[PDB]
């Protein structure tokens, strides 16, 4: 769907996104390649604020927009955690921040490194003849040296777009639905679940590629934001742009459209009741691109799959939408083994509610969003 840019491909990633940017902002693209040497070196803070106020204006289309978000976005985080060690600027340079407050009221996105940024357009193809697999893939962007980011983003956009499979089916689902074609709708619902099961596939190549004390301890602060964070409590304020100082979440897959329209899709009701993780889920909609938020709302207004699967009394339609259930249920079941492997045990290693990047109590909001998908499993009720 050209209408809310969902690639027939890569689906809510960026496709074919922009390696470089114009030759007036090659101040900011030489900082941002090198960040390993210069935060290593300790100069990063130095050469961020003597550095000129460049405009927005000559970006002319959308992928060389979203290269300089994700530009200012790693500089930004870079600037603000520094070596990741507890000195941390509260302040961002005007020279620096203006700009990218600029271009992201352009995009309607928020100025702080999202998902959409540092998973969905940092990437590339080595061969383009050669299919979107982990060898013939790299990033555009790390850090610093060994902090596992190639793996991290690019087993995180593998998953997307892996997911991203079943989006194409989402018509097919309403159009049977609206039609009263049940062989269809049931044959919809398992090609679904066949591609949430593939996601999860992929998603096991995160223990070859990702180490869990390299992400832990390198990785993970310069994915962090200020919204409820104790080190920027307050927020972070940006010069001259902002009077007082702005709270803004740090990155997650909490702000991936794709888990959340299946939710949706299948009447999973993860952002109703009024309860933190709730709030959080709709509140990450705003660190979305405005057609995929517009596609969560298209996605909304349609007829409930889950109501229409309850009314007709067909064995086969609900263990076909069960399918869909179960495979989300897994993937988080499985994602909760990743975060024990990932967070808990490097966090037990180091010398009172464990915080995610994104700002949530994490273990007890993890475990309400699989409990919730774990209600909506029909059992042949
Ligand atoms: C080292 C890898 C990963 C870690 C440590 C991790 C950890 C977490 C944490 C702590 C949260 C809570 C939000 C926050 O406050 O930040 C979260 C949310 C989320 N993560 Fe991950 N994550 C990882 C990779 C992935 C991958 C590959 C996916 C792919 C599907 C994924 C999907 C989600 C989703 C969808 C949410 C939002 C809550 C939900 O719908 O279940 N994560 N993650
Ligand atoms: N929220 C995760 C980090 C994370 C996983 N996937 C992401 C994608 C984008 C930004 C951050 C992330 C954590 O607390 O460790
Ligand atoms: C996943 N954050």
């Amino acid at each position: 769907s050209k209408e809310y840019h969902i690639d027939e491909e890569v689906g809510f990633a960026l496709p074919n996104p922009q390696e470089n940017l114009p030759d007036f902002y090659n101040d900011w693209m030489f900082i941002a390649k090198h960040l390993p040497d210069l935060i290593e070196s300790g100069q990063l803070r130095e050469r961020v604020e003597k550095l000129n106020m460049l405009s927005i204006d000559h970006l002319t289309d959308h992928k060389s927009q979203r290269l300089a978000r994700l530009v200012l976005g790693c500089i930004t985080m870079a600037y603000v955690w520094g070596k990741g060690h507890g000195d941390v600027r509260k302040v961002l340079p005007r020279n620096i921040a203006v700009p990218y407050c600029q271009l992201s009221k352009k995009l309607e996105l928020p100025p702080i490194l999202v998902y959409a940024d540092c998973v969905l357009a940092n990437w590339k193809k080595k061969d383009p003849n050669k299919p979107l697999t982990y060898e013939n893939m790299d990033v555009l962007f790390s850090f610093r040296d060994g902090d596992c980011s190639k793996g991290f983003f690019l087993v995180s956009l593998l998953v997307e777009i892996a997911a991203a499979s079943a989006i194409k089916v989402i018509p097919t689902v309403f159009k049977a639905m609206q039609m009263q074609e049940r062989d269809t709708l049931l044959k919809a619902l398992l090609e679904i679940a066949s591609c949430l099961e593939k996601a999860l596939q992929v998603f096991h190549q995160i223990h070859d590629h990702v180490n869990p004390k390299a992400f832990f301890s390198v990785l993970r602060i310069y994915l962090s934001g200020w919204k409820g964070n104790p080190q920027l409590s307050d927020g972070l304020v940006y010069e001259g742009f902002w009077e007082d100082p702005k709270e803004f979440a740090g990155g997650s897959a909490g702000q991936s459209s794709v888990f959340q329209c299946f939710d949706v899709l299948l009447g999973i009701q993860q952002t109703a009741g009024g309860g933190h993780a709730a709030q959080f889920l709709q509140d990450m909609r705003r660190y979305m691109p405005p057609a995929h938020r517009n596609f969560l709302c298209s996605l909304e207004s349609n007829p409930s799959v889950r109501e229409f699967v309850l009314s007709k009394g067909d064995a086969g339609l609900r263990e076909a939408y069960d399918a869909c259930v179960k495979a989300l249920v897994s993937l988080r079941s499985y994602h909760l083994q990743i975060v024990t492997k990932y967070i808990l045990i490097p966090a037990s290693q180091q010398p009172l509610e464990a915080k995610g990047t994104g700002g949530t109590d994490l273990m007890n909001f993890l475990k309400t969003v699989r409990s919730t998908t774990e209600k909506s499993l029909l059992k042949e009720g």
